[PDB]
């Protein structure tokens, strides 16, 4: 089979089930929506709200950018001399941890999760709480017989389309719905056994190292964010479509990284030429080929990501600024979780050129009033985004506290089975949703307090607790005994 | 009396610290003296009591230089107490002039590091101060204490054991814990003179009762 | 002709010259600046330090709040009932003045600036050191005799930009430029026939009076900062754009204060009257109609300006305390230069009303944090800031001392002639200005003077007595 889907070559026929046509997300109350307020994602000819495309034509419309041009590669001496400062400080920081086991890495991963190709079934289907059995075990079995082999498997990505609350802009305009890579249970398996040591060892130094991958915005926050507002000058890049726009060779560097601080290296070495080698998308109809962007299925895939972030930061910085690497990295601290990022320099950064060199690496910065020009950095941590909060400071420290739209949102949006209608009211009786709720919004204040909390109020006797005051619940979320 | 308000059993309490900071009865050998004034440093909370009051002074006197509402120069500063000892970390512009003035006003001897008379200094770095007999340093991976070389010689020099006279005594009781924590505050000082203490602690490890990589060391003591 | 230009109507055609491409600061070193310094304004397309639009945008720019809607009016009564304390209070403290020659006006005036429309000539071009001749003198005759006619003169203000430090983001960010108004030597020579009585009465009561022009740090400095610091209180509103925002209402009182006080009461009501009428601006492409706003060109014009300032303070503390303003008065005491403010105070005053007021009358108090909110009001003088200088005191008394930043930056601008490029150093002309540096830093400590010593000798030694730092702190506190 021959041709070309969206822009990228054929490979073979596709194994995919069909996309989801269900949402998870039940309304709290039968009242109407407030105008503006945020429902669920595109659902398919079935949703009731609009009139729409075929699921099949909103993913091409997510596939194209995969097949666009990439931007130029940085300078190659400055690249050399990131990677190589970047592999030494990860180095001095991380501690050698011992190889993982077949059942370690078996229980490492998510039973409530599809096992991807070829099967397609949750993994808790097939699973025991040792090990795994069936058609899984077997898939299992013989990726750990490979792996251990040294022997090469090509991976197998399945497509989706992400279930969230999206802008209304976004189901009644220009619908869109976000990709999303899942991966097979054999290269899952392999690349747990793989980079377990290197992600746990990687976790275990989340303060000290700019892969904030495994934080706790409760307990390791205010921490991570004084160190950030030790330094001068803060930005956040908030770039879009970050994972169509990455280049195979960066992440190749990336991959180069973790492959060398492994404790089982040729064996991650292979499991790394397979994971980044033109990867194979199952788009239901056929099985395409990526060349080029980020394989987001794996479950390491985020520190791979992040560390592919790192490098092109410190990149433009060595261009703009043309000091080492390492004086940057000295006078900066980095916050990186994925696409997610918190840049704070002490260094006089030309956000012009900084602008301009990450817009040359193919990137899409792009400021906060939407309008074109350079990056704006502020002399304040006061306000930057960073895993979905705000981070917000006061005599007693640093935290990051969700924003009041998003409370609002969790309080008119409930988590749940599967259904066709968004606006079904769930009736299943979620107690500790409203206990987060009321200490996000006991961060914001008494007031917004007392209004989430006579929310809450009518909530609850409709249905299945007190409400604690409002210094209690605040000193233990921030405090936390 | 803060002490007392923030604790379960207030009124019980209340009679204990009217106890506590009573003219307090001293028994010096020969006589049971009575002192009215000074901190009677016995108690198992005496350390909390003396930093709060330490506490207190520190605001008061801000207060009386800025003459800002103590809120407004807590969250514009940051304060460490641990008894005497204390750092003390603001944005507001202090006349160090009349702070000093004011501390030496309330029976305080605040010195500065030269020994020589005058008003304190104030600087731009956190580096150099010391806080719980250990030094404030700072590089890319933060902020750390770093007990000092000489502290480090000292107890290389000197093992605590049971009571004698004669201090030149040598200790035949063959302590291995001693110097692996001795080990790690010397690693934080770089290799050189890692490999130096490693040098000592070798030479005198041959006499009773190993020596890791300098690197390994420092992301235990560092990062753990 | 007409349209609209910048917003604001258009009237004619523009006399105005090209806008200033030049700068008066020089660097003290070829040392690479600072980073995050201060360095001169943008200086148009010749500029090489950024590639940013005309000067015609910028001055556009800082046009634009001039045509925007004005703010409230004080409640009437609150402004009456003000308006007469001050007033009273100045009759009570100015002692009479005799009037002005046409000779004291000429010679009043500062001779190295424009003369404006129509010539646009350097005043001191024409100037013998007694009187005006050639064409400037024709337009110094022709102004007094309307003058003395009691005929209105309409004044045509030319639009400048102001040369000065701005902070890097000013230039490599977005590019900002102070707007200034330069006056016509006509409407200069009337004005100071007018109001020179009244502004040399203020003058000699610069300490008994809120309206400080004309003090000396030095000097005068000591007296104003213990009077202040008999009070509990003590704030400052920190104005961005206080020009801009003024309302001719507010204008015209002070005006009226300004013409009842001085010695001859009907011309200085037709000059004032020609000042505070829709105002000819002349940007160089027109001549445009700026009908609110604060005309700041004249010679007096600080004056006003600072009793429109203590008129609205005084109004906004009225309207929160509901405590007769002189009352407020006998419990407080105010400094103000034009847009600068300290204001001391006994009264328990509500900043958030206060703040709510001051916005209310078009007016843009900021906070030292650059938060939104109300203002903070601090229980010391210390810190506080009037004339550039910050506000300290110690067992010898309160004084005026520049700031460490400002030390730093005039440690690396000097003014000279003006050039094209900034980084220039200029080779000699700066003996009076090392010295007082000196004794600027000594008030500082023996630390800080040992560090401006050493960059001072290091300097000089390109040049060519340095004290001991006791010395010349008796210099500059005691004299």
């Amino acid at each position: 089979p021959s041709g070309t889907y969206a822009g990228l070559p054929i490979a073979d026929y596709g194994d995919a089930p069909p996309l989801s046509t269900k949402t998870m997300f039940w309304r709290t109350s039968p009242e109407k929506l407030p105008p503006g307020a945020w429902e669920p994602a595109y659902l398919g000819s079935k949703d009731e709200r609009v009139d729409g495309p075929s699921l099949q034509q909103v993913m091409r419309d997510q596939l194209k950018p995969y097949s666009e041009p990439r931007g130029l590669l940085p300078p190659q001496e400055i690249l050399d001399a990131v990677c190589d400062a970047i592999e030494n400080r990860l180095e001095n920081t991380l501690e050698p941890q011992k190889p993982w086991t077949f059942k370690k890495a078996c229980e490492s991963l998510d039973k409530n999760t599809s096992s991807g190709y070829p099967y397609h079934k949750q993994k808790s289907k097939d699973w025991t709480g040792s090990a795994f059995i069936g058609d899984l075990g077997d898939q299992a079995t013989h990726a750990n017989n490979m792996y251990e082999m040294g022997k090469s498997m090509r991976p197998i990505y399945t497509a989706a389309l992400k279930d969230e609350l999206v802008k209304p802009d976004k189901i009644y305009g220009k619908i869109k719905k976000r990709l999303l890579w899942g991966s097979d249970l054999g290269t899952m398996i392999r690349a747990a056994r793989a980079f377990g040591p290197f992600c746990d060892a990687l976790k275990e130094t989340c303060i000290f190292n700019p892969i904030r991958v495994g934080m706790s915005m409760n307990e390791d926050g205010p921490f991570i964010f004084a160190r950030h507002a030790n330094f001068r000058y803060h930005m956040d890049a908030d770039y879009t479509r970050w994972d169509s726009t990455q280049q195979r060779a960066i992440l190749k560097r990336a991959g180069d990284i973790m492959v060398r601080l492994s404790p089982e290296p040729d064996l991650a070495r292979v499991v790394m030429d397979d994971l980044l080698a033109p990867s194979l998308l199952d788009v239901g109809d056929y099985k395409i080929v990526v060349e080029e962007g980020l394989p987001s299925g794996c479950p390491c895939t985020t520190q791979l990501n992040s560390l592919a972030h790192w490098i092109l930061t410190l990149c433009a910085m060595v261009e703009v600024t043309r000091v080492d690497p390492d004086i940057v990295m000295q006078e900066s601290e980095f916050s990186f979780y994925g696409d997610d990022e918190v840049v704070s320099t002490n260094l006089e950064l030309d956000m012009v050129k900084y602008t301009m060199a990450l817009r040359r690496y193919g990137l899409l910065p792009t400021r906060a009033d939407k309008e074109e020009g350079p990056l704006e950095r502020r002399q304040t941590l006061q306000g930057i985004s960073f895993l979905r909060r705000a981070i917000v400071g006061d005599q007693f420290g640093w935290y990051g506290r969700l924003d009041r739209a998003s409370i609002d949102r969790q309080l008119l949006w409930t988590k749940g089975p599967n259904h066709q209608n968004p606006f079904e009211t769930l009736p299943g009786h979620r107690p500790s949703q409203l206990m987060a709720l009321l200490g996000e919004a006991a961060m914001h204040g008494e007031k917004y307090y007392r209004t989430v909390a006579s929310r809450v109020s009518k909530e609850a006797a409709q249905s299945g607790m007190v409400v604690p005051r409002h210094r209690s619940v605040l000193r233990w979320v921030r405090f936390g005994t």
